[PDB]
């Protein structure tokens, strides 16, 4: 197994996959390691089981069928991969707590939205469809792009949703297009 969690890539109390040799801490992987398990498969082992038994879940989708999913384990389970590959970027550190706003110029929004609140969101299944999760994560980019204006720092809202929907289109299989 690797040495460093996959998703901060720093070394500690790391669990290990019994099916892919990487590693995590335990609040780093989504949904939290769990208490027993053996063996134990991580989050990636997960998905790539669900692709296996069904290969024709890879054909392409419509976005806007996608989002009208109910949240059946199956849909949770890939939020909660799609949010955990946004972690694995480091510059998920600007949006993972609750943010402030108090810059001249601008307005805080009127709904702010943060990474660790949709990581509390799944845990306690508030979604009932995959249509609040990622209305909830595109929220905390357009927040972002909103608030800083014309400061450079709003680059960094485009790069981790970039980040993000580049996953979404891979985890949902996403008819691909031009
Ligand atoms: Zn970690
Ligand atoms: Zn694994
Ligand atoms: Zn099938």
């Amino acid at each position: 197994n690797s040495n460093i969690c996959e998703v901060c890539n720093k070394w500690g109390r790391l669990f290990c996959c019994d099916t892919c040799p990487r590693s995590f801490h335990e609040h780093c992987h989504i949904p939290s390691v769990e208490a027993n398990k053996n063996p134990w498969s991580c989050i990636f082992c997960r998905i790539k089981t669900i692709q296996e038994r069904c290969p024709e879940s890879q054909s392409g989708h419509q976005e806007s069928e996608v989002l009208m999913r109910q949240m059946l384990p199956e849909e949770q389970l890939k939020c909660e991969f799609l949010l955990l590959k946004v972690y694995c970027d480091s510059k998920s550190c600007f949006f993972a707590s609750e943010p402030y706003y108090n810059r001249e110029g601008s307005q805080g929004p009127q709904k702010p939205m943060w990474l660790n609140k949709v990581k509390t969101s799944l845990n306690e299944q508030m979604y009932t469809r995959v249509e609040g999760f990622v209305q909830d994560m595109r929220l905390i980019f357009h927040n972002h792009k909103e608030f800083y204006r014309e400061d450079k720092f709003t680059r960094l809202g485009i790069q981790v949703q970039d980040i993000f929907e580049k996953n979404f289109r891979n985890i949902f299989a996403i008819q691909e297009t031009s």
